[PDB]
């Protein structure tokens, strides 16, 4: 395992839906002004990001990095076409070198699959298939001492873990030291048996946690129970990072927003709503 | 506004994926056996199901039913494409036809639009669309005495409306005595703040009642904050059509099941979850 911290970040979306030299500086300067540790970038295009541009931007606002990304169909590494898990597995290592450059240490999110409505449920191949890809990755993220997190979103974003549990079952398989599991409270507030169960059953595995509310707006105005949750992580003593991820139609990242069906404004103003959840979180724990 | 009752009924899925002479039987005599008042019949194909043969079954087990669907890409009443609204509204004209057949009062669901995943938000043209479609069914059916419940459905299943608050700004534009809002217990617990909002402003345009869970299995086994919502109905005494609804892996519907991404086995015996859903309702409201 590569060193973890208790730090708090904020998504890029709650403040950018693009990472252009302007969007960078706003979603940094957004997060460094509510006074968040570090920001986590959307990396699903590690193609277009202008590193030295962001490291700059990074030591200009004394800001930490990580990154988290969903695949797509064309770099999808369940697939049963072989072409399509090598462009995933070219994706994953273009992302680890982007963080690594950057002097990130976690690459997280939907990083097993395409991120999206599958047609149907997965076979034993699809899910072996993406166990080899994040064995592959694990390794070649471990060089560049990076440890990747495996996120559990709910049934219509992937059809391979929707569950803690279903988590820590493909993390086991994945058997790497760097591989952890990765929690997000609105996933579980759809998926989960209650609130604790998933995160009392991971312990030491548990790398990584992004704090949404049901409809991923304003913390505390929704239907999550952030009080058993936040229980559950003293009875582990989870440190970590914890990152409050929010999406609203006032900030469009053209291709992640849709994938993630935004179609309502949940808030306008970045700086109050991303304040408000600091503030939030840290009066729950730390 | 036709009559409406406080009665219990059980959704077609928790006992068969298909309506057969056999699907028919079994779900007829479970929901029946079950002490259930009425059986949701999903009506996605109308021209599929033998109308006199369940109208025989319904007689011979005492069962009342209503009627659910959810439109497709090529019947989406929301499309600017006249040809394919054309093809909606002539599904839904069949749909109408078929319940009064069964001596049914309710046609309720997604009948506003496709059911599933948009891969981008509405335009105004698309809800215009929509509008005018619900007023065409709204009179179509207000002459064969049957009311329309428009099912609010979270962002993965629409992008029309995804809260009640919506639903009754766009019930306001419809502007038809026989059109009402359908509320559903498991899309509320992603998209509304708390359980009460929606159906306090719905008052009496509340027309239509899904109990489901977080994970759409065993109820009370998730994280839906069900004394919240009971309190809320109590709130307007609330007097119509609520139905039980669940999906597992377990019962397919070929269609329906991949569109609702039921990738989980949440269940096996539809006696026993029926049996248990209907005393925990009948536990909170009533
Ligand atoms: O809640 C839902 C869909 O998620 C159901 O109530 C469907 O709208 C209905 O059409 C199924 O028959
Ligand atoms: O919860 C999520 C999606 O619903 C993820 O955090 C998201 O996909 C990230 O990969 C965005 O960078
Ligand atoms: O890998 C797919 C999977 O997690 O999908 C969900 C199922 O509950 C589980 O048994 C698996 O088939
Ligand atoms: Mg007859
Ligand atoms: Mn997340
Ligand atoms: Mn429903």
């Amino acid at each position: 395992a590569f060193p973890k911290r208790l730090e708090y970040g904020g998504h890029a979306l709650v403040w950018s839906g693009d990472w252009s030299a302007a969007g960078a500086r706003k979603a940094i300067a957004g997060a460094a002004r509510a006074g968040y540790d570090y920001i986590e970038i959307a990396l699903l295009d590690p193609w277009q990001i202008d590193v030295a541009l962001t490291k700059d931007l990074l030591q200009e606002y004394n800001l930490r990095a990580h990154a988290s990304l969903g695949l797509s169909a064309a770099t999808d590494v369940t697939s049963t076409d072989p072409a399509i898990v090598a462009k995933g597995d070219e994706l994953l290592r273009k992302a680890t070198d982007v963080l690594y450059a950057l002097g990130g240490s976690e690459l997280c999110g939907v990083i097993y699959c395409a991120l999206g409505k599958y047609p149907g449920p997965a076979s034993r191949e699809n899910r072996a298939n993406s166990v080899a890809a994040m064995q592959r990755l694990a390794d070649y993220a471990a060089d560049k001492g990076i440890n990747i997190d495996l996120e559990v979103v709910n049934r219509y974003e992937t059809n391979i873990m929707n569950t803690g549990l279903e988590g820590l079952a493909f993390l086991d398989e994945v058997n790497r030291p760097n591989a952890f599991l990765h929690l997000d409270t609105y996933h579980m507030n759809i998926e989960e048996n209650g609130m604790a169960k998933s995160v009392l059953a991971a312990g030491d595995r548990l790398g990584y946690v992004h704090i949404g509310e049901s409809h991923r707006g304003y913390l505390g105005t929704g239907n999550v129970d952030f009080a058993s949750f936040f229980a559950a992580l003293k009875q582990i003593d989870y440190r970590g990072p914890i990152t409050f991820e929010s999406f609203s139609s006032e900030i469009v990242d053209p291709k992640l927003s849709n994938t993630l069906c935004v179609w309502r404004n949940l808030w306008h103003d970045s700086d109050d709503l991303a304040g408000k959840a600091l503030e939030f979180i840290k009066q729950r724990y730390g």
